[PDB]
């Protein structure tokens, strides 16, 4: 995986919400704590348009064009920057 490139990528599309730290703002789950395999497996959820939680229509959008490659360089990222 590219940190870097899921570094750009996170801050472009993903920072609004889950925070520079990954802490979530006041209301949006934190994306702390978790390694890169759990990420993974929640993005490729939300792509897949499955129903995941109560608002999954606030998330599924930012995950319903993100290729694999995006998806492990995300991961990637937020394994290495918050966890
Ligand atoms: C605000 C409008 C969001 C943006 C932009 C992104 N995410 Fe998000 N995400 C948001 C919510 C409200 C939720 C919960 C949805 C639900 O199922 O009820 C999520 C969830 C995630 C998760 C799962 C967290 C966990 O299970 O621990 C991940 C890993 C996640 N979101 C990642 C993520 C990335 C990488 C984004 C940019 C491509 C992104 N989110 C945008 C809200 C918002």
């Amino acid at each position: 995986a590219d940190i870097e490139a899921g570094k750009a990528k996170y801050e472009s599309t993903c920072l609004s919400c889950h925070g520079a730290e990954g802490k979530g703002q006041a209301i949006f789950p934190a994306v702390t704590g978790q390694d890169a395999a759990y990420v993974t497996e929640k993005l490729e959820q939300y792509r897949a348009g499955e129903q995941v939680g109560q608002h999954t229509a606030l998330m599924a959008p930012h995950a319903r064009t993100l290729s694999d490659e995006d998806i492990a360089n995300l991961a990637a990222y937020i394994d290495a920057e918050f966890n």
